[PDB]
């Protein structure tokens, strides 16, 4: 994602919740 706090979003950092539905 890039700005948020979950965990690698892949090759990027900590994401937040890209994915929801």
């Amino acid at each position: 994602d890039g700005m948020g706090e979950e965990f690698i979003e892949g090759l990027v950092r900590d994401s937040l919740y890209p994915p929801a539905g």
